[PDB]
């Protein structure tokens, strides 16, 4: 499994990298949404923590590109300046999650995996509604 | 077109009835909570405008059921009791929009015409 973490903070960036591992998430970093697009446009990742506010783009802007490009990939928005409008806005837009900081690890880890799980049911659904509509419904 | 307000508040509730008549809607009150899960019980609404905290019941709760039961009633809660948690949560159940109290009446408006051109496009497709 890929997590892409996109937060700037040299320290809680770091901290996820450190603590994701041991999990056993091949993890890549990246301080800016230029690393973060340039990563994003080679690797394909399944879940990627997504800082709002970075120096050089808004985080939505990189979240509509993920979305509108790689929907197989789970979006979980973290940010430390949220808003009501800023979070349903996120969810409008396709993110399965938006963490409020702080937040616990555990927690970061939890619903990276409840990410994983949707990403997949969806998957799966995928699939019968090829089976169905498809091989057995076939004038089958 | 109908719109079912489950406001607790004779203010915003009434408020909202004497607003969205002006533009043409078929707009229904409900102060507490087995009010309105009556009406849903008996008539299909196109949106639904819960409020988060009633007396009886916890409007997500009434946002749940609307969902289940008829998931093409799309719901707006308005609200005045939010937090980020909340809103986030709200939408992952089902809801359209979350909006805050205050709110201007011109975007609670909008924000259903949204509602049904967004309710539209998927019997489309
Ligand atoms: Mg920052």
């Amino acid at each position: 499994m890929n997590v892409l973490v996109i937060e700037d903070d040299k320290v809680f960036r770091g901290l996820l990298e450190e603590y994701l591992s041991m999990k056993g998430i091949k993890v890549e970093s990246a301080e800016r949404g230029k690393e973060a697009y340039k990563l994003l446009s080679e690797k394909h990742f399944n879940v990627v923590l997504l800082d709002l506010l970075l120096p050089d783009v808004n985080g939505l802007e990189i979240l509509k590109w993920i979305k509108e490009r790689s929907p197989e990939t789970e979006v979980i928005v973290i940010t430390g300046h949220g808003t009501i409008k800023t979070a349903v806005e996120a969810m409008k837009m396709g993110a399965y999650d938006f963490l409020t900081k702080p937040c616990m690890l555990e927690e970061i880890e939890l619903t990276i995996n409840k990410a994983i799980e949707h990403r997949k049911l969806r998957k799966e659904n995928e699939l019968l509604r090829r089976e169905k509509d498809l091989k057995e419904k076939l004038a089958a």
